[PDB]
């Protein structure tokens, strides 16, 4: 009794792929067979099912109208097509007969890892910004950092200040140049990988989320913010 | 100076949408335009940009093979074009000028936000816990799984995972030992409340152990129990 799984590998965004599971040991013609997937470090989660005719195909939303389940019983095989492939797609896929009150997904592929991407080798900037969160009150200063992976090509950093529900702000570009009509309490400085934005006397209009943001190659990265509130 | 916004909204998984950016008081035909997105309560993701005649387009992994930027410099008005949406693209989308050492983005649309979703206005969400357990052999393990909604008929199943392998069937029916699972494991609860025990543990029961939920046709996981040795 098994379920014998192929396929898989890695394809540029916008690809398409095929997975197959060949049964045997069961009467597949009589059974449910549903796609789980676990994208890398995280847990199991339903992708497709169809039932034993072929009718009835249902998606979950992450892969409906994308991904197509299909059947063909006179060759015991069940088949996964992927089409109009996203970063987000990348996971180890097992097949799976679902055998419902009798047995749950008693029946699994080895499964196989799409990875869909057009990345190199190495690795983007990493911006980590630091705090998290400041607790402050208008009259205070605030010290906002930001910590490159690697050095910055010429100091090609920006701040901007986002208030929710509204666009991102720019403050400061080239790691230490005020934006225009921003105001003088506002101040950037750093070079290579460490960079700091400061706010010499909090007022009640300052509170917000800060990103930084590294412009120094063709693949801009952001932080994910400090949020500034009021304590 | 200012980037006027339109489209986007709640469409279906797989479907298409057009976003639009209007540009006046300056060069628009010469400017450096990209596309950049939030998802909801994360942060700014850099999406596509486009340049003069003579550039690349660039795209973004999470979207490249799918969106296409564009131009129409007669209207002074940027475009992205959104094919086979899915559920990850969900998210506020802005569009900005981009002046690099002259100034990053100084220039932003107000953002549209894009949700792509197929789901009515409520899905069984498994809990499960805790997180980490750290024993040592021949104690007995406790897992715990609690539904957001009642589970019909305790169809309710635990799976075994160990590093780099497929999920193993223990339980199923909220207490039926799969065969050839050893029997001290057992599965019980009702309703929306569901326990694992594992007896006499083995280094090998060393694993992520998930629940399941398959009463309905929206089959959902919980997020793991993770028990080591």
């Amino acid at each position: 009794v098994q379920l014998v799984e192929s396929g898989g590998g890695l394809v540029q965004p916008g690809g398409s792929l095929r997975l197959s599971c060949a049964a045997s040991g069961f009467t597949f013609r009589n059974s449910a067979m549903h796609w789980v997937r676990q994208a890398p470090g995280k847990g199991l989660e339903w992708v497709s099912s169809i039932w034993y005719s072929g009718s009835n195909t249902y998606y979950a939303d992450s892969v409906k109208g994308r991904f197509t389940i299909s059947r063909d019983n006179s060759k015991n095989t069940l088949y996964l097509q992927m089409n109009s492939l996203t970063a987000c797609d990348t996971a180890v896929y097992y097949c799976a007969r679902f055998a419902g009150g009798w047995g749950a997904y008693d029946v699994w592929g080895q499964g196989t890892l799409v990875t869909v991407s057009s990345g190199g080798g190495g690795s983007d900037i990493v911006l980590t910004q630091s705090p998290a969160t400041l607790s402050l009150s208008p009259g205070e200063r605030a010290t906002l950092s930001c910590r490159a992976s690697q050095s910055v090509s010429s100091n090609y950093l920006a701040w901007y200040q986002q208030k929710p529900g509204q666009a991102p702000r720019l403050l400061i570009y080239d790691s230490s140049s005020r934006a225009t009509g921003v105001p003088a309490r506002f101040s950037g400085s750093g070079s290579g990988t460490d960079f700091t934005l400061t706010i010499s006397s909090l007022e009640p209009e300052d509170f917000a989320v800060y990103y930084c943001h590294q412009y120094s190659d063709i693949s801009p990265t952001f932080g994910q913010g400090t949020k500034v509130e009021i304590k």
